């Protein structure tokens, strides 16, 4: 049956001590997966964490995410998200990750933008991007407010 969508998201790290990640290659086969499973989403690296954005059928997402947290390569990756949709944010990217290393917080929000083609009622009290700029922004554990 046809049943409605949904937006999974969640961070999890890496290998702190290990090299780093094929994030050429580690997006690559899971693009190959969600864009015929119905998925679509982004992710993002910085070195430390990695961040999915998640957005298709609910039954889909948790499974997914179950993969995810049953992966080797990273670790504590924490459902971030997850709230009921009616349409999709990514309309032709099923699955990109992020190296934010390349870019910044302001960056690479713009990289996002630039293939997200969102055009949902308003990206601002979006559950997802409260997440997606968290993770641009903070990348984990932030230290800007509040001084010694
Ligand atoms: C950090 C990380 C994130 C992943 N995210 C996804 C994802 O969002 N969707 C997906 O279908 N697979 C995801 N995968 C799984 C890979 O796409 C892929 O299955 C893996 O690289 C090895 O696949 P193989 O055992 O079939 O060779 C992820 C893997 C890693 C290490």
């Amino acid at each position: 049956g046809e049943f409605m969508l949904t937006t999974l998201i969640y961070r999890s790290q890496v290998h702190p001590d290990r090299p780093p990640v094929d994030l050429d290659a580690l997006v690559h086969r899971a693009s190959s997966k969600n864009l015929p499973l119905g998925i679509t989403g982004i992710l993002l690296f910085n070195g430390l964490q990695f961040f999915q954005v998640l957005e298709g059928t609910e039954e889909a997402l948790e499974s997914l995410f179950s993969e995810i947290q049953s992966d080797p390569r990273h670790r504590d990756v924490v459902e971030l998200m997850r709230d009921y949709s009616a349409y999709r944010r990514f309309h032709g990217t099923g699955m990109r990750i992020l190296d934010l290393r390349l870019f910044e917080t302001d960056g690479a929000l713009e990289e996002i933008l630039r293939f997200s083609t969102f055009g949902v009622t308003e990206p601002v009290n979006d559950r997802m991007f409260r997440l997606l700029s968290a993770f641009i922004a903070d990348g984990g554990r932030y230290c800007l407010p509040e001084p010694l």
